[PDB]
């Protein structure tokens, strides 16, 4: 048997731009356990982050004044978002098309899953992904990104624009006189990788390298084997500056890296 997935049963009787796929937040639809089971996942997720968040991530919960109790209105967010780096957040159904999402970051919007999971959705969305967004250089690295979609789409080289988002905007790790620190919302508003990601011998983390992570291969129904490293937000800015162009063309005809493998060229940490 089929049944309709979450994205379809949330969505029921909502419509999105046909073009943009954005729509009003829909906050009639949160129910009490939604706002229970967000204000469970704040508190869950505020006690395991301490000394494992990058710094910048946990201040910018606070600058974003990031509701403990209750699913964030996105207007009142926008408030201060748009006051700190002129960038705002739209909602989306769920998941949505590549160029879609490449033209938001381009225009400084960043869309977010507007439901929330039953006890990628607006927890994952709005407080892993959101609060970077103060930060003037991550803000900035994430508009380059958007704005390279339309080139990396004529050149049928979205995936590997997709790796790079991948493994830094979602599972990168910053590396900090204090120790190594986490900025990847996939890994922020996770129950366990936080742990691994920091704690195990597993895992490998390499140095952050822009053609090396556009040729790594990633799987998303598991923790990752292999976390980048960067030394500061400016190393992904600056990282976006030349022409990809010809990278891509380098990199479509190479074999990708496994999830798992060291490259001999790697900095291992
Ligand atoms: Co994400």
């Amino acid at each position: 048997f089929v049944v309709p997935d979450i994205t379809t049963r949330k969505n029921v009787g909502l419509s999105h731009d046909a073009n943009d796929f954005t729509l009003p937040q829909p906050l009639d639809r949160y129910s009490a356990e939604d706002h229970a089971t967000w204000a469970t996942l704040y508190q869950r997720q505020c006690k395991l982050l301490p000394g494992r968040a990058c710094d910048e991530f946990l201040e910018g919960l606070e600058r974003l004044e990031v509701d403990a109790d209750r699913v964030p209105d996105f207007n009142k967010l926008n408030e201060k978002l748009m006051a700190a780096t002129g960038w705002k957040i739209v909602a989306v159904p769920g998941l949505i098309p590549d160029d879609v999402f490449f033209e938001h970051l381009a225009n400084r919007r960043f869309p977010v899953t507007w439901w929330l999971r039953e006890p990628p959705d607006v927890f994952h969305a709005l407080f892993g992904h959101v609060p970077l967004l103060i930060n003037p250089v991550f803000a900035d690295y994430l508009e380059a990104y958007g704005k390279g979609g339309v080139k990396a789409k004529a050149l049928g080289a979205l995936p590997m624009l997709a790796r790079l988002y991948w493994y830094t905007v979602e599972f990168g790790l910053i590396n900090t006189p204090a120790g190594m620190r986490i900025y990847g919302a996939g890994i922020l508003s996770s129950k366990s990788e936080s742990i691994y990601c920091l704690d195990s011998a597993s895992p490998n983390r390499v140095g952050f390298d822009l053609m090396r992570i556009m040729n790594t291969r990633y799987r998303i129904d598991t923790f990752q084997k292999t976390y980048f490293v960067i030394d500061s937000f400016k190393q992904l800015f600056d990282a976006t500056a030349p022409d990809f162009a010809p990278l891509y063309l380098q990199l479509a005809d190479a074999q990708p890296w496994g999830a798992g493998d060291i490259a001999p060229d790697d900095l291992v940490l």
